[PDB]
């Protein structure tokens, strides 16, 4: 599923990642921009071996099970194609996760990149929320 914008940010808050770790609804939509493009089905292939998946492309070497990463770990329980999925719960759920590991979204090389200290509530503007 591709997401719309505002859809995107109106499912993220209903899941509760709005101000999740003190990180605003618009931290988590502009990720989910330059991960993805609100991408559900986008992968990714990492230099190691490892896959990113999802909206946020969580990677397979911590926290996801895609049996073909090797010495990997599965943090978040789930096959990595349930972050695939048109439903972004177990998305949402691992991301919640992954925000709590120590490192903030600074996990997500892109949010510290392209969304880190700028206007990223210009990402939720317009939105019904
Ligand atoms: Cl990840």
């Amino acid at each position: 599923k591709v997401f719309g914008r505002c859809e995107l940010a109106a499912a993220m808050k209903r899941h509760g990642l709005d101000n999740y770790r003190g990180y605003s609804l618009g931290n988590w939509v502009c990720a989910a921009k330059f991960e993805s493009n609100f991408n559900t089905q986008a992968t990714n292939r990492n230099t190691d071996g490892s896959t990113d998946y999802g909206i946020l492309q969580i990677n397979s070497r911590w926290w996801c099970n895609d049996g073909r990463t090797p010495g990997s770990r599965n943090l978040c329980n789930i096959p990595c194609s349930a972050l695939l999925s048109s439903d972004i719960t177990a998305s949402v759920n691992c991301a919640k996760k992954i925000v709590s590991d120590g490192n903030g979204m600074n996990a997500w090389v892109a949010w510290r990149n392209r969304c880190k200290g700028t206007d990223v509530q210009a990402w939720i503007r317009g939105c019904r929320l």
